[PDB]
């Protein structure tokens, strides 16, 4: 007794955004039932080995994964794709983030009519360099249903600004599992060295200024400087909406460097949002950012599971190759890594697990919504008081794109990192 989205519908939603996994529509119509709702959609997946199991199918899990993730079996219950993210946020991360920043979302039918019809309306709204990109998969019979985190309330009450931010990984590993040669990884971080490799492969216009460790340093000041640095370089770390409308960045990895002309569009399109004099704007829209990122404290929860990896992928790949049950390709074997495989196949389980729900937290995205306040309004949530301009402003935050990595990544994030290190060493 509830509904399924047909051919019909599919004229009520609105490209929004993509991901490698997932496809984002925003809602256009008139229902209440869906204001200020998206819809997230799934692509369809090759050439992705990672998903297939040994007979080249894509099922939901795999024998491996189901052995894995045996302590929820709710979650290796789950008949698709779908219904499995869902349970794993809801089940895994939602304990450990909090069910106030994190929305699991609501699961509804759909027809392959409808699906085929935003296949054809994705192709004419996708800006043309992800026209040749992964299109709705047309077999899945659910979509997800979720909170425009773009939008404070369904309605406009000034306007709503929206503030995404990719932040990646915040720490540095230890020396305990890390070779000789590749030490420098316990002093630079993974973004920074990973921003070598994208500038020689020309994936970038030039090295970002953000450094996530100003992010999640427990500094107001270094806070701060993290989302002057992503204002600057946004790449594909930082986005700002407006009433769900790009206002600046959105372009993939490959966005250019906010020039003069980008800069004084922004501080425009941010008028009478901070009610400051024109070419004022943005300092103090940084200001509101910092203020919200560092005040929430959402951060720190975040950075805790980031730090359930606990022996960096150059030590938790030997647990791994124990887990699948094959001789370990990596074993000059090192007295640390020797000590691993004599581990119990249980303790060994879950550092792989633990790996896994860590790079959950490394890979996501927040998601901080501000709205405006009257002076006539009565007393706010969580808030923040711009004092120069005598402002107060609601926020949200919610987490985005929480998604469960498939166990036979592990292999490409050592391939992956192995690259990093070893271009970074002799770049040097
Ligand atoms: N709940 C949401 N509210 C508003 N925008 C969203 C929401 N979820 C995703 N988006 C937008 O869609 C884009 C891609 O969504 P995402 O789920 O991250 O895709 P993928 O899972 O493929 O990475 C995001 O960058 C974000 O701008
Ligand atoms: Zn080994």
């Amino acid at each position: 007794m509830e509904m399924i989205l047909e051919e019909k519908d599919a004229s009520d939603w609105i490209y929004r955004g993509e991901g490698g996994a997932n496809l984002v529509l925003a809602y256009a119509g008139s229902s209440p039932l869906f204001v200020g709702k998206v819809i997230r959609i799934q692509k369809a997946r090759r050439n992705d080995k990672a998903i297939k199991n040994s007979n080249g199918v894509v099922s939901v899990l795999t024998s491996d994964e189901q052995h894995l993730w045996r302590e929820n079996n709710e979650l290796i219950s789950s008949p698709n794709k779908e219904v499995l993210e869902q349970r794993y946020v809801q089940n895994v991360i939602i304990p450990l983030l909090g069910p106030k920043h994190v929305d699991a979302g609501v699961r509804v039918s759909v027809s392959k009519e409808f699906l085929e019809c935003v296949d054809k309306k994705v192709t004419k709204q996708r800006p043309l360099w992800r026209v040749n990109a992964a299109n709705v998969d047309t077999s899945h019979d659910s979509a997800l249903i979720l909170n425009d985190h773009s939008l404070f309330s369904q309605g406009i009450t000034g306007d709503c600004i929206s503030v995404e931010i990719k932040p990646k990984c915040g720490f540095l590993p230890t020396s305990r599992f890390i070779g000789k040669e590749n030490m420098l990884k316990t002093s630079v971080s993974r973004f920074k060295m990973h921003q070598l490799l994208k500038l020689e492969y020309i994936e970038i216009s030039e090295e970002s200024e953000y450094d996530p460790l100003d992010l999640f340093s427990g500094s107001k000041e270094r806070v701060l400087e993290a989302i002057k640095a992503l204002y600057s370089t946004p790449q594909n770390n930082f986005r700002v909406f407006l009433n769900g409308s790009l206002i600046l960045g959105g372009s993939g990895e490959s966005t250019g460097r906010t020039s003069p002309e980008i800069g004084y569009a922004f501080e425009d399109a941010l008028k009478g949002f901070i009610q400051s004099e024109d070419g004022h704007r943005t300092e103090c829209f940084l200001q509101l950012v910092s203020d919200a990122v560092y005040g929430s404290g959402v951060l720190d929860r975040l950075l805790e599971i980031q730090k359930l990896d606990k022996l960096d992928i150059e030590g938790a790949i030997h647990c791994y190759y124990d887990i699948i049950n094959q001789p370990c390709p990596i074993c000059r074997p090192l007295e640390a890594e020797l000590s691993l495989h004599a581990l119990p196949l249980d303790e060994s389980l879950k550092i792989v697990k633990e790996y896994l729900i860590a790079a959950t937290a490394k890979d996501c995205s927040i998601m901080i919504s501000f709205q405006s306040r009257n002076a006539w309004d009565s007393e706010p949530g969580d808030y923040v008081s711009l004092k120069p301009t005598n402002q107060t402003f609601d926020y949200k935050v919610h987490f985005i794109d929480l998604s469960l990595k498939p166990l036979k990544r592990m292999e490409s994030y050592y391939k992956l990192d192995k690259k990093i290190i070893s271009f970074y060493n002799r770049k040097q």
